[PDB]
């Protein structure tokens, strides 16, 4: 289904502040629409759009565990260990352009009105649907009022007794009481370029989004708006991408 993604680097280590022990982190992609396998190729078209769903899951951890501890970005740059306390994982999107070997702009949709960069999506660790659930969702209007759906795309924090927490659970971290399972951007296509058979690239991106106000250390990483509207780090964690995509006309 859809161009493979291969393991680009794995960034910064994540570790459980209690135990010290490394997250195991692995991002799961998939192009679900956009590109057709032509002879040993994956060939795209520029007035196409394409739908790039991906989640993360967690080796060593499962949901609760993960929502009910703490994790820090072991942050060595040469001789002092400090410790930078994550606030939540998201997934970022990307492209490149592969001869040039410099970033791409990426854009989405809606019917086509509105164009916008896609977004930093904060998630919760998760299996990826399959494509068939992918599809019908993408039909399905307002998913979390749905009782098929809604268990499977979103996990509601509103929904959980906050006694069985603690003040420093990464559950109370998260932007909002609605956090996504499984990024879902649909109707994306590559910026138009400056009036140039380009050889494109997709990547995914997970990182880990650090609140300054909480300790800047020279790693890998993406400013963000923080909700509280102020400087915030998206930093780098794992990177996949696909193949370089051949894009016509």
């Amino acid at each position: 289904v859809g161009p493979p993604f291969e393991l680009v680097r794995d960034y910064c280590p994540v570790v459980e502040s209690h135990t010290g022990r490394t997250l195991d982190l692995r991002i799961i992609p998939r192009i679900d629409r956009g590109f057709d396998h032509i002879d040993e190729e994956w060939v795209g078209y520029k007035r196409n759009y394409f739908t790039l769903v991906s989640t993360f899951e967690t080796a060593n951890c499962d949901l609760d565990t993960f929502l009910k501890s703490s994790f820090d970005l072991l942050v060595e740059d040469s001789s002092v260990e400090s410790r930078l306390r994550v606030q939540y994982f998201a997934i970022k999107i990307k492209a490149k352009n592969d001869d040039d070997d410099t970033e791409i702009n990426l854009v989405q949709h809606t019917a086509k009105g509105p164009q916008f960069c896609p977004s930093v999506c904060p998630l919760v660790p998760s299996p990826l649907p399959k494509h068939q659930i992918i599809r019908e969702a993408s039909n399905v209007r307002n998913i979390t009022k749905t009782k098929k759906y809604d268990s499977t795309f979103y996990l509601h924090r509103n929904h959980v007794n906050y006694e069985e927490y603690g003040v420093d659970s990464l559950l109370f971290s998260y932007p909002e009481d609605s956090i996504q399972k499984v990024a879902r951007y649909e109707r994306v296509q590559f910026a138009s370029s400056i009036s140039v058979n380009k050889h494109f690239s997709l990547h995914v991106i997970l990182g880990a989004v650090v609140d300054p106000d909480t300790f800047n250390p020279g790693i890998p990483y993406d400013e963000l708006a923080l909700k509280n509207g102020s400087k915030g780090m998206f930093v780098y964690l794992q990177e996949m991408k696909t193949p370089p995509l051949i894009i016509r006309g």
